[PDB]
């Protein structure tokens, strides 16, 4: 059974109970729902002949739609997946990628924090140097994925990522969009280092003009100054 694309009045294409919203001529997000209702949005590159992902949806079903997304869509082999940080929206369909022999990558500390976390734990860890910039032997062939670890903020173990050849760089939920009111799920965060690390994110990615977020629409530089901002606002009490 083939699944057709729902296009939308705003371009996107529903797939089953997911969102798919082409970004570049090889870059797509991906967007899952759990129940109000609640979008988680990941990344799906394609990298010559072979499909690299950034982040599950929040389940096993939704992340295997996922997959079925890319094989009936693009057609090549998933290659690697790379995981932001320890929580359902980012890692919730670990399973999935696993019993599709998908190797999967996250911060070490992402994979320590994994079981608390109600996670499964990526299979390699990415470590970090001083400068927040991955170790490179610890993120093989990654094609155009830059990783870099700002610091503590949304969580500890929050990562982002960069895709070379464009203009994409992505925040997962240490930034949020512009107009937001508040930082949200301030449960796992550093209130004290959020702004540094939101700010260093943006001094990793200078040439970025298309911020990619977990949980809003993608959204210009004004994304990562208006949350440095809150999170200034909020480290002041
Ligand atoms: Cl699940
Ligand atoms: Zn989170
Ligand atoms: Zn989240």
């Amino acid at each position: 059974r083939p699944t057709i694309g729902q296009q939308m009045e705003t371009g996107d294409q529903r797939f089953g109970d997911l969102v798919f919203r082409q970004l570049a001529p090889n870059v797509w997000q991906h967007t899952s729902y759990l129940d109000g209702a609640v979008a988680s949005n990941g990344l799906i590159v394609r990298d010559g002949g072979r499909v690299l992902v950034v982040d599950t949806a929040w389940t096993d079903d939704q992340t295997a739609q996922i997959l079925n997304w890319i094989k009936q869509e693009i057609n090549l082999p998933v290659a690697l997946a790379v995981v932001t940080h320890a929580h359902q929206d980012k890692m919730g369909g670990m399973d999935a990628l696993h019993a599709a022999g998908i190797a999967t990558y996250a911060n070490a500390l992402s994979n320590q924090l994994a079981p608390q976390e109600g996670m499964v734990a990526a299979q390699h860890s990415l470590t970090f140097a001083a400068n927040g910039w991955v170790e490179p032997a610890t993120a093989p062939n990654f094609g155009p994925l830059k990783v870099f670890y700002p610091g503590p903020g949304h969580t500890s173990d929050n990562i982002t990522v960069g895709i070379d050849g464009t203009d994409i760089a992505f925040g997962g939920c240490l930034i949020k969009d512009s107009k937001a009111k508040s930082l949200g799920n301030l449960g796992d965060a550093d209130t004290e280092h959020y702004a540094a690390s939101a700010r260093a994110f943006g001094a990793a990615f200078p040439k970025a003009s298309m911020i990619v977020m977990s949980h809003s629409a993608p959204d210009s530089r004004a994304a990562i100054t208006h949350t440095a901002r809150m999170a200034d606002k909020l480290r002041l009490e």
